């Protein structure tokens, strides 16, 4: 069978939250089988638990924010989306602030911090979801879908206001290997326009920003001295976004996300309609590894 995963060891991190400037420190922790991802302030008293999921997201302005009470824990986007394209079903994540570390604006530091306390296949199938039927949401020009598809693939459109790089718009489509996301996706960095990130430093957001964990785009070209990790890192950070949202589902997924200008908020809300639309779906398990549609690397 495919089997669901945890962490081998106790692995922790330091960083800065983007949008806070806060200083954290972070631990992931190995966890039972059908625990799910779930965030907990270490900082409180009592500790608050908080389940990656859906129905637990406040806030979707330039991060998704998990909210249980007043409790808080902002920008899971990043570490999410290594937590899903490494196949990790159980894990604690214990946070000393509200915000998780922007490492270097991408998920390959998580990536490697997982990588390298290995990953425990455990005695349980992995549930997956099943995209059996088109689901869609729009806002104006904005589009989020969900279609059916035997593996995971992510489509995704960006149309900027004004040409960088001589067009406005940047499209990839990644069809996932078991290699995709560590290749082509997980070192993709956030990125922002240099008149945006001036008008969030002096409204107090963006405290944490440097261009050591983000791309700085002066109009049209990079001010980052060693330049992309990618031809359309742009784009591919989009992709890294939807798929640590995706995960918020609690299992992973089978299906195409088709994104056109789609952010944290509608990303959210295309969550929301699949959830309602229980037809649209149906939890499996694969108890022949060889004839299922995703295949993870070895532990
Ligand atoms: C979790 S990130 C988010 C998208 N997002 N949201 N807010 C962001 C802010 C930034 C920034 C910045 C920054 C600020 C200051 C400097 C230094 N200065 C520059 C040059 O001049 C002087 C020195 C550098 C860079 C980047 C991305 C952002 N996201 O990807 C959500 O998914
Ligand atoms: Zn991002």
């Amino acid at each position: 069978m495919i089997k669901q995963r945890t962490l081998k060891n106790i692995i922790r991190a330091t960083g800065v939250g983007l949008h806070s400037g806060e200083k954290v420190y972070l631990t992931l922790k190995p966890a039972p089988v059908d625990t799910g991802i779930v965030f907990c302030r270490t900082d409180l008293d009592p500790v608050v638990e908080i389940p990656a999921r859906a129905e637990n997201v406040g806030e979707t302005t330039m991060s998704t924010t998990l909210v249980k009470g007043d409790v808080k824990v902002d920008t899971v986007e990043h570490l999410l989306s290594a937590m899903a394209g490494l196949g990790i079903d159980n894990a604690y994540v214990e946070l000393s602030a509200s915000e998780v570390p922007i490492m270097d604006g991408s998920a390959g530091p998580f990536v490697f911090l997982i990588q390298s306390a290995g990953l425990q296949e455990q005695e349980a199938a992995k549930k997956f979801i099943r995209i059996k039927r088109e689901v869609s949401v729009e806002e104006g020009d904005k589009r989020a879908v969900f279609v059916p598809f035997d593996g995971f693939k992510v489509s995704f459109e960006i149309d900027f206001d004004h040409p960088v790089f001589r067009g406005r718009t940047q499209q990839a489509s990644v069809d996932f290997s078991s290699t995709s996301f560590v290749k082509e996706v997980s070192r993709a960095r956030t990125f922002g326009f240099m008149r945006d990130i001036e008008y969030l430093r002096s409204q107090n957001l963006a405290l944490g920003g440097s261009v050591e964990n983000a791309i700085v785009v002066d109009e049209n070209r990079v001010l980052n001295e060693d330049g992309l990790r990618y031809e359309d890192e742009f784009v591919k950070h989009k992709i890294l976004d939807a798929i640590g949202d995706l995960y918020l589902l609690g299992n992973s997924l089978i299906g195409e996300f088709r994104g056109f200008k789609s952010g944290h908020a509608l990303n959210n809300q295309l969550l929301r309609t699949l959830i309602a639309d229980k037809d649209a779906w149906e939890v499996v398990t694969f108890e022949d590894a060889r004839t299922a549609p995703i295949s993870y690397m070895r532990p």
